[PDB]
């Protein structure tokens, strides 16, 4: 196995896949790694399984279909996945934890947004659709943009969610377009 985090990219206390190399600490992994659980199988695992159990949910859907699904249990897992994804690229930390906005010419956002939140919400069974984890993955940024203005680190916010958005469209096996 790896002697890093495949999240943070750090040592430390380290739990193994059991089916691949891959490792993680604690509550980089997503879920939280298991208590027990001999053998273990890591979130990639999990979804390359999905797939191989069903070749076909890897054909293009539609953007409008996918995030009406209820979130039963597959598709809790594939959101989960989605957000361990952009934890993994380092710029994630700008959006980890909550957000405070005193900017000379700029008002905070009416609604805050942030990945430890999501990452709450998801714990706790909170969102009923694909749709309400969609739609505050994607406010994080735009909350962004829009409170940084002209201001060069409005970047950081378009860099993070075509990671997002990239990933998303890979997961849930979007269409492809031009
Ligand atoms: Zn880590
Ligand atoms: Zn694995
Ligand atoms: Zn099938």
């Amino acid at each position: 196995n790896s002697n890093i985090c495949e999240v943070c990219n750090k040592w430390g206390r380290l739990f193994c896949c059991d089916t691949c190399p891959r490792s993680f600490h604690e509550h980089c992994h997503i879920p939280s790694v298991e208590a027990n659980k001999n053998p273990w199988s890591c979130i990639f695992c999990r979804i390359k399984t999905i797939q191989e159990r069903c070749p076909e949910s890897q054909s293009g859907h539609q953007e409008s279909e996918v995030l009406m699904r209820q979130m039963l249990p597959e598709e809790q897992l594939k959101c989960e996945f989605l957000l361990l994804k952009v934890y993994c690229d380092s710029k994630s930390c700008f959006f980890a934890s909550e957000p405070y906005y005193n900017r000379e010419g700029s008002q905070g956002p009416q609604k805050p947004m942030w990945l430890n939140k999501v990452k709450t919400s998801l714990n706790e069974q909170m969102y009923t659709r694909v749709e309400g984890f969609v739609q505050d993955m994607r406010l994080i940024f735009h909350n962004h943009k829009e409170f940084y203005r002209e201001d060069k680190f409005t970047r950081l916010g378009i860099q993070v969610q075509d990671i997002f958005e990239k990933n998303f469209r890979n997961i849930f096996a979007i269409q492809e377009t031009s």
